[PDB]
């Protein structure tokens, strides 16, 4: 289920980060606009980069924590607002979420093991209608 997913991605936390953030670059080229001193690189170049490991799995470290306090996928308002308020994410809207969480949901499917896809995919729509609540546009 989703808490036992929790756990299998904490087991192995940084390459799963790595693969899953990959997965949305390559899926939404566009994205970019975000990273600027992640274009032009191979995926090989960038998992060699000391930053884009140490962001990327910061990113999911604190994507774990919002997940494992949910209740039935259902994200607390708390962990919505600090995820709209970041002064990192000043520019950002839904939008940007929900590429991150299809690309999760597709990377869980392709993957061979039996992750819960689905919760994945309405904690994903819940995350996003929670930020939206908490006023990201
Ligand atoms: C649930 C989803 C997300 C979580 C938990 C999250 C969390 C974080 C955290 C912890 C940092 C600080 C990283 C660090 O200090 O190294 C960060 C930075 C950032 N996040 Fe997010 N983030 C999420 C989604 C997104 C999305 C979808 C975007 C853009 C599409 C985004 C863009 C950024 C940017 C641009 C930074 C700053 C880059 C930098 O470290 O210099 N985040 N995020
Ligand atoms: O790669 C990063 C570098 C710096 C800050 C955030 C990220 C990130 C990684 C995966 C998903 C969202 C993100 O904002």
């Amino acid at each position: 289920g989703f808490k036992q997913d929790i756990a299998t991605l904490r087991g192995d936390l940084r390459t799963y980060a790595q693969d899953i953030f990959l997965a949305f670059l390559n899926k939404y080229p566009d994205e970019k606009r975000n990273f600027k001193n992640y274009v032009g690189k191979s995926d090989q170049e960038l998992k060699s980069m000391a930053k884009f490991g140490d962001h990327t799995e910061k990113v999911f470290n604190l994507m774990m924590e919002v997940a494992d306090r949910a209740t039935d996928c259902v994200p607390l308002a708390s962990d919505a607002s600090t995820l709209v308020q970041m002064k990192q994410h000043s520019g950002l809207t839904t939008g940007n979420f929900e590429k991150l969480f299809v690309a999760l949901v597709e990377y869980m499917r392709a993957s061979g093991q039996s992750f819960d896809s689905q919760s994945w995919d309405r904690f994903g729509k819940n995350l996003v209608s929670a930020l939206s609540s908490a006023g990201m546009k």
